[PDB]
């Protein structure tokens, strides 16, 4: 099954045009998102602390990023980054170009 719930992992960045994956108490993968508020742009808030299949949700989402929080940052059906590039991307320019469009 972990196919099945990996493969909406991947849609929900075309269901969506803005998407980031958080947790309850994980700092860092919930600022990432913050920033896309701050950026005059929507997106959607998502919790694998919350989520049902939290345990795999995340045991894949995990993997995305291989890091400590479940930060997933990925506009326009592209990767962002996070950790670096989403904050730097934001002051470059660079990032406010994207959820505008690419």
């Amino acid at each position: 099954a972990r196919e099945e719930l990996r493969r909406r992992l991947r849609d929900l960045i075309e269901g969506n045009r803005v998407m980031i994956f958080s947790k309850s108490y994980c700092p860092h993968s919930t600022r990432v998102k913050e920033l896309f508020s701050s950026l005059g742009v929507v997106y959607n808030i998502l919790e694998l602390d919350q989520v049902d299949d939290g345990a795999s949700v995340q045991e894949v989402l995990t993997e995305i990023s291989n890091q400590k929080t479940v930060p997933n940052i990925f506009v326009n059906k592209v990767h962002v980054g996070g950790c670096d590039r989403t904050f730097q991307a934001h002051q470059n320019g660079l990032l406010q170009k994207l959820l505008q469009d690419d």
